[PDB]
């Protein structure tokens, strides 16, 4: 389990999505580096022009790679499941917009950590924020969160994260998750606590394709020593 991450770690992300009948992929790939919680990935939309915004996709496309203090090791539901993996769900609800669910895989494949999601959207308003592509091309810094699920041998976790609007106003998403191993060998459970995060999106000047260029840094907290 924690093991796998102490070194930096080659990641992997497909994603298959279809919000309102409009379908596209995107494919990401960088890497992940545990021990200081930090996430570096390049993501192209490789059917053509992205249907949606760009942050919107962000919470889907490995919180495995959280950096989990000392203290709170016990704690790390997220690579104690490794190598097999887990399998995380959401809901995410836009606030007076549509809706994501997503299901994806996080495992292993080889010496790659790969994260495989399908998403389906429904009851976007087209002119709304995500339709319209009125959301700014930016992240804030969120709490997400995380509760054990003992029945199912997992956890969940519940957080709202802010996209900025063009017009000065917030979109709320409204993120409900849950994870569950994939193998049967045993997981860590932990108490309650929170995931810190912070992302910056850019643009790669020399790549042409509908992309998003990600650094993310997340540390867990929420648990005294």
């Amino acid at each position: 389990g924690e093991e796998l991450f102490t070194g930096v770690v080659p990641i992997l992300v497909e994603l298959d999505g279809d919000v309102n009948g409009h379908k596209f992929s995107v494919r990401g790939e960088g890497e992940g580096d545990a021990t200081n919680g930090k996430l570096t990935l390049k993501f192209i939309c490789t059917t053509g022009k992205l249907p949606v915004p760009w942050p919107t996709l962000v919470t889907t496309l490995v919180q495995c790679f959280s950096r989990y203090p000392d203290h709170m090791k016990r704690h790390d539901f997220f690579k104690s499941a490794m190598p097999e993996g887990y399998v995380q769900e959401r809901t995410i609800s836009f606030k007076d917009d549509g809706t994501y669910k997503t299901r994806a895989e996080v495992k292993f494949e080889g010496d790659t950590l790969v994260n495989r999601i399908e998403l389906k959207g429904i009851d976007f308003k087209e002119d709304g924020n995500i339709l319209g592509h009125k959301l700014e091309y930016n992240f804030n810094s969120h709490n997400v969160x995380i509760t054990a699920d003992k029945q199912k041998n997992g956890i969940k976790a519940n957080f709202k994260i802010r996209h900025n609007v063009e017009d000065g106003s917030v979109q709320l998403a409204d993120h409900y998750q849950q994870n569950t191993p994939i193998g049967d060998g045993p997981v860590l459970l932990p108490d309650n606590h929170y995931l810190s995060t912070q992302s910056v999106l850019s643009k790669d000047p020399n790549e042409k394709r509908d992309h998003m260029v990600l650094l993310e840094f997340v540390t867990a907290a929420g648990i005294t020593h």
